[PDB]
């Protein structure tokens, strides 16, 4: 589809996100990022996420995001302006949560590759930090 009906979906409906990133597989295990987040057609994005932290033997970190987003080529191209740790603590550290939250800094700017699963599903490609699945009620 063109960019600008790629552009039209996006910013018709609210969206929520989920992406999984797997550490160990045999200290921190796994990472689930749930997010909601908003596309305005003026070409700002706000965007809440939920940071979970699964180390074996579970804690969470709330982030607000602002900034610009953009479609080019069928790819979700965004650059964050702003971070704010919203969340109102746990079994990590100040610095562990702090380098977490740069890793997540990190991937809030790939830019990422749009394909439709179904109606209410889109999965978000990047070229070497994995998917990230956009889904509507």
């Amino acid at each position: 589809m063109s960019d600008l009906k790629v552009e039209q979906v996006l910013t018709s409906n609210e969206w929520q996100s989920t992406m999984v990133t797997v550490i160990t597989d045999n200290p921190l295990r796994r990472v689930n990022v749930e997010s909601n987040v908003k596309y305005l057609p003026n070409g700002d994005y706000i965007r809440v996420s939920n940071i979970k932290l699964f180390a074996q033997g579970e804690s969470t970190i709330n982030i607000s995001e602002k900034g610009r987003w953009e479609v080019s080529d069928n790819y979700l191209l965004v650059s964050p302006s702003e971070f704010k740790d919203i969340s109102s603590s746990k079994d990590f550290s100040e610095a562990q949560l702090r380098l977490i939250t740069q890793i997540f800094k990190l991937d809030a700017e790939q830019s990422r590759r749009i394909d439709v699963v179904n109606e209410k599903t889109l999965l978000l490609t990047s070229l070497n930090h994995g998917s990230t699945v956009l889904f509507r009620n």
